[PDB]
């Protein structure tokens, strides 16, 4: 059985969809409609569970694996996604890019290790400029790219300044590229989310989950489908006439 | 729709914007107040559309920037949704009435100045603190600014400043209403069709449509859109926030 | 110094962090207009404190906020500027007057809302526009702002709302005035000791200083050492710009 | 004979400052009185003629070679560094740190290859880093640190994109660090150049110092001195509360 909404017809990609945000980002789109790629690096267990949901709830979907920030990444990413998109609907047409897969090492400043730097920029800047640059090949007009960013571009943290910049580096991208595709009409826009619950250990430190909470003026972490709403919508045709925007999706993290 | 059960004031509902707006939160399920200064047969217009696609509207008068303008406008929105619904409740707000007088600053009087505050900056403060004593937790608080907030334009200072004062509202207020979960939020159009002359003429429309990245004006229902999610659920996690809405003319 | 044969007009330069401006702006060699509401004998200690240490400075009242205030402010500042010059000529503009009003937002009068709006936004902008008449190219428009722009605060929205149109004065009128090489510029003190009482409370010190990186509140002069140099040659490339001389306390 | 002024006793070092900006910005602090280490690649003669130049007006100045951007750099930077400083004040001290040195390479979107990413990231962004990181073992209380990022990262221009990623990750230095160095009264700062006349070759094209004039409000491209102005200010005591602030110096380029 097939549901129908808004991106019916439409393909998208999510990174690192998997778990968190990327999988609740993944659900919303399909849900919606549009054939999602669920791609992972190595949970691929959860990755087919994402990609099993979708298809239960009418929806269609399947998995690429990419490990991402080493060479020949992009190369490996759109072999998997073009073969499925191509299996499928008979063309390697990208409607959708979400780039969401990302990394954080926390510590303090003083034990940075250019390692940990070089980690940090491949994963969370690199990769999402090649990928863009990448599908901009098989994106036709009215395409939407969607970069997750961080409130932490906009709220100082001394244990997470290479984060902090690898995230200044990705908001950058749809500062350059919406203007480079403005007559194509492709958006491309950064959503910032707070602290939001991604199910993930270090989330269940009890001296973590506390502060955390503390950010938002909802004296809540987040969770994922709060993300994913905001995602679901720059993805649409509601949301046309932004492009180049930083969207601030903390639940009021960034009041000061 | 998502917003079925919900109440609606759109400011300056008669025309353009406003309109667009009033006429998308309708076709969504709220109960939506149509405002106006004296375009009485324009809001009438736009009620009538609301009920005629299966929603539900009416029509309130109010000329804003003058002394008791809140005290009539609340009178008439809050009769109106208690015989309509049984209770006072407002959930959805959106000040989007304003006006524009573009003109050499030089040339600015303190009565244009006053006129420009009155409307843009004042009246929506005053029109926020109202409708805090009716608006349940969960509401919605969204002002139309500028993308001349941005960009600079000499001939638009004033105009400028009075916006600047109204995107304050979204920040402080944010923070206060915080753990009522009512979100406050600012959006800023580019150069949009308001269905006014002035975007008939055709030199005029060039310069305008240059402005976004797109290389056109935008439509009223572009901006609509937008508005209706930042009212929903789907929004839910953006408070405080300043939504550019103006199709890339913000790029510098 | 570095500003010998330049003129200067500080608003609420009586007290405070204006007091310091203008202490600071004579010593390097711009002759002061030293303004003030009611505090005449103030008024007349920081004049005379400039003329001790080798400067020129002067005092002109004027109430701002009432109706043809700007009219006499400018009568006394053109008349003094001529008797002690021989020209009318005004290098260098600093709005720093203004008032606060802390409170519970849903206790803020339309009054209350006027006079911010009237001392705060109206004032600085009619004062900047008859500046113009009399500003020779290479001049100098500083308008003092506030990180209460940045950081909500419910107790300060309408004073937050002021400071909003306020900096809109930088940025329309850098642009109208580049080919003059006039420099229009917002500065962002953060929590700053201004000599009264308030400050002396020490619980309310305490809170205060921890809004700064620093653990401190700012003496005055750490202010004026901003605006001194903005007057100054050394910033002729910045313009249109917000200076965050708020100590760190814009970190979020 | 020695002149002096509010920077006498300071020692600082410049990124760069063989040409250019960096070479305005350590004249303008030599002449302040700063002792200026002129730090170069491979512009030596250039470097010296810089240091000479302070050292004739009454200064005090040194040369420095390290080639940023390669393993070791950071290494060798500080090694020469530390031994002109142990040299001529009998200490290692770093009062002043400037940020100056950069690439650029503008092209295509579509052309940027991963090499060429790699080598704008090293330079403009994780040497500014890993340069940061080192001098806070030799910088007393009182310190400064500015960061020269550009216009760019608020200006989109598409055929500069990899640059304005390098740059929107300098910029996360003054927000994070300022932060960490509060309680040691360090500022960080952001320092914003639009078009200034760096004297090279590609300013000499016809078709580039037109457009590029009609950037700035002002109808001209910034002489570097209007910029080493702005910096020898941040660098200074009057500068004191300015800390974590990006310091528009564009000539009124942001302007919209
Ligand atoms: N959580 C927050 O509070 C928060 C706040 C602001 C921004 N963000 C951003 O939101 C995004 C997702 O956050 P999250 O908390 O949901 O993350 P998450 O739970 O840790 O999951 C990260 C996702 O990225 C994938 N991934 C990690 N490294 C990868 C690599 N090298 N190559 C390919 N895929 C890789 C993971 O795949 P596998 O399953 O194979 O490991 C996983 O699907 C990130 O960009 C993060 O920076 C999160
Ligand atoms: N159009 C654009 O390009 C553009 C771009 C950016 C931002 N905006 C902003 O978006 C909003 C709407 O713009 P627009 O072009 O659609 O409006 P436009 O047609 O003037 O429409 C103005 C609307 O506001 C009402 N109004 C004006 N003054 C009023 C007053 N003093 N008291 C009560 N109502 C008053 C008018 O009522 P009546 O019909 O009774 O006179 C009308 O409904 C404004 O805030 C404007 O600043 C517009
Ligand atoms: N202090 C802070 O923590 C702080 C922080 C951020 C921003 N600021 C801003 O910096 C500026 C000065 O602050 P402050 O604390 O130093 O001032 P504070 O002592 O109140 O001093 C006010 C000064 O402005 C004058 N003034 C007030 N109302 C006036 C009016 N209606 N007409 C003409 N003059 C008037 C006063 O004149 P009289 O002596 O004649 O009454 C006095 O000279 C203000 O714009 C304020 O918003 C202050
Ligand atoms: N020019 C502009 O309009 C403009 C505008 C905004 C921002 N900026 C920024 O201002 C800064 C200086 O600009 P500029 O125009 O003066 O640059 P410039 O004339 O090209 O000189 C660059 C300086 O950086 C040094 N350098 C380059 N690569 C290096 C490396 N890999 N390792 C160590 N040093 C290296 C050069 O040393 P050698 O002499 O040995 O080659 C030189 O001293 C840069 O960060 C640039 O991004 C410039
Ligand atoms: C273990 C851990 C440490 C953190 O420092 C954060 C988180 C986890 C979650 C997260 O990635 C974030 C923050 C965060 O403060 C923080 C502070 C201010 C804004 C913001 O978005 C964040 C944020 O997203
Ligand atoms: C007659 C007239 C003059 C204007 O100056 C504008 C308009 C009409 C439409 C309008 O309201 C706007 C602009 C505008 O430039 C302009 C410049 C930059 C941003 C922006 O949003 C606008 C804008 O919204
Ligand atoms: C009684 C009183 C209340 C205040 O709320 C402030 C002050 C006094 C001093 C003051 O003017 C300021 C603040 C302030 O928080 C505050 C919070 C965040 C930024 C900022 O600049 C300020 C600030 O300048
Ligand atoms: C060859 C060349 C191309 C450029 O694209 C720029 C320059 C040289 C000088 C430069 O680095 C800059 C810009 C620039 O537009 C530009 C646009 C907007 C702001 C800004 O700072 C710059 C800017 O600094």
């Amino acid at each position: 059985h097939h549901r129908s909404g808004n991106l019916t017809g439409k393909t998208a990609l999510v990174t690192g969809a998997s778990r968190g945000i990327g999988r609740a980002i993944a659900e919303k789109l399909g849900y919606a409609g549009a054939l999602v790629a669920v791609h992972y690096a190595t949970g691929a267990d959860a990755a087919a569970e994402v990609a099993e949901s979708i298809e239960k709830d009418g929806g269609r979907a399947f998995t690429v694996k990419a490990e991402l920030g080493v060479p020949g990444d992009v190369d490996v990413l759109f072999e998997g996604l073009e073969r499925g998109l191509k299996e499928r609907t008979g063309a390697t047409d990208l409607d959708i890019l979400v780039n969401n897969a990302g990394v954080m090492a926390m510590g303090a400043p003083e034990e940075v290790t250019p390692e940990m730097f070089d980690r940090m920029m491949a994963v969370n800047a690199k990769a999402p400029f090649f990928i863009v640059q990448r599908a901009l090949s098989v994106m036709p007009d009215g395409g939407r790219i969607i970069n997750v960013s961080s409130g932490l571009t906009r709220v100082a943290s001394p244990d997470q300044v290479t984060y902090g910049m690898s995230k200044g580096a990705l908001e950058q991208i749809a500062l350059h590229f919406s203007r480079h595709l403005g007559s194509r009409r492709i958006t491309v826009n950064s959503v910032a989310p707070g602290s939001t619950d991604n199910g993930s250990a270090l989330f269940q430190i009890p001296e973590v989950r506390e502060t955390l909470s503390q950010l938002s003026t909802f004296g809540e972490v987040a969770e994922p489908a709060a993300i994913a709403d905001v995602v679901a919508f720059l993805a649409s045709e509601d949301a046309r006439w932004i492009t180049g925007a930083f969207i601030d999706a903390s639940g009021g993290t960034l009041l000061g």
